């Protein structure tokens, strides 16, 4: 399937989403959106796009979408999506960018909506002009399950563990440099105090 | 089991001899973490939990969990002289022995994890030439999808946190480094200016 190793992040930012769940109350949450593009393990010629909706506050919350260069004609059909596969992530980004920048008094107002109906969920980005609500994109996401959330958290962990390692390396290098500057400052202060004595010389 | 009020008593990699049914024997370095706390349901019930994981296989997990109550069965089915409070200490010293063991040693302390599928047995053995004498033998359950999920979410928030702290120190360190360079440059300026004031004043007084 999809190899999160050879993957490329195109977008990875929190977006203000209106989450609507089945027997729970409507809530405005800030959810993380990551748009990934790569290939299939089985066939290195099959391009795939992956989208993840997660929360930094709920580490178990996850919603996923996955479409190959092939199956894109199915998704494109029924939706009316004018754009091709290569163009698709760009259409998604600009729309999520509009939602990010939306301000209270706005009209037309761009709003992201995630409707959770048990084992399936629908993500839409809508343009709200007073009464009328016009959708720019409507997508089909699958929530959970235990096996998928498990793999995601293992990916996230190795990822954070890695950026942690890099931070540690810079801190070492920075601390080493700071220590060298103090030695140089002390030597300069010594030269300065010695020159002052050499000034007397009376 | 309260993971909020929990306490880590041990947390280190130990060299373990992993034996699996249908696979070849392997010497791996596995992470051991010993925690003690209480039950969510009853704040009066003391519990001990031990996790065996790998930094190389993020899905590998084997767990052991015993409450102050359940200890007596574990104690009888073993001959363990020590009480519940004393038990983690017995485990630690044995894990230290395995950690410090060197190749040519005899008596040599060795950690062994046997996987039969659905169940796994962890033992710490003393090897004096031929004879192998076990000091501890424990029953571990390999983690399922739901248990591995919770573990990785715990690990992630934990690393995400120590990552934040590292970032803060790097900011503070970088700020200090930048200030030292400014101080060094100012000192070098003062030094060059004094030199001109000296040179001139000595030429002038002639």
């Amino acid at each position: 399937g999809f190899d999160l190793s050879t993957a490329t992040t195109l977008f990875w930012r929190p977006v203000p989403v209106h989450v609507k769940q089945q027997d729970r109350e409507d809530v405005l949450e800030e959810l993380t959106f990551r748009i990934l593009t790569g290939v299939a393990k089985q066939n290195h010629n099959l391009r795939i796009l992956r989208i993840h909706i997660s929360s930094d506050s709920d580490l178990f919350f996850l919603h996923t979408l996955e479409v190959s260069e092939e199956d894109f004609q199915s998704l494109k059909n029924d939706q009316g999506i004018l754009v091709d596969f290569a163009s698709f992530p760009g259409k998604i980004i600009s729309l999520l960018e509009k939602c990010i920048l939306a301000q209270p008094g706005d009209s037309p107002r761009f709003q992201a909506v995630l409707t959770i109906r048990g084992g399936e969920s629908v993500f839409k980005i809508v343009e709200i002009n007073d009464e009328k609500q016009l959708p720019h994109i409507t997508l089909a996401f699958r929530p959970g399950n235990d096996s998928v959330v498990k793999q995601f958290l293992a990916f996230r962990l190795s990822e954070v563990k890695g950026t942690c390692h890099d931070l540690s390396d810079d801190l070492s290098r920075t601390r080493d440099d700071r220590d060298s500057m103090v030695a140089q400052l002390a030597q300069c202060r010594q030269q300065l105090a010695q020159l002052r004595e050499q000034y007397d010389k009376h």
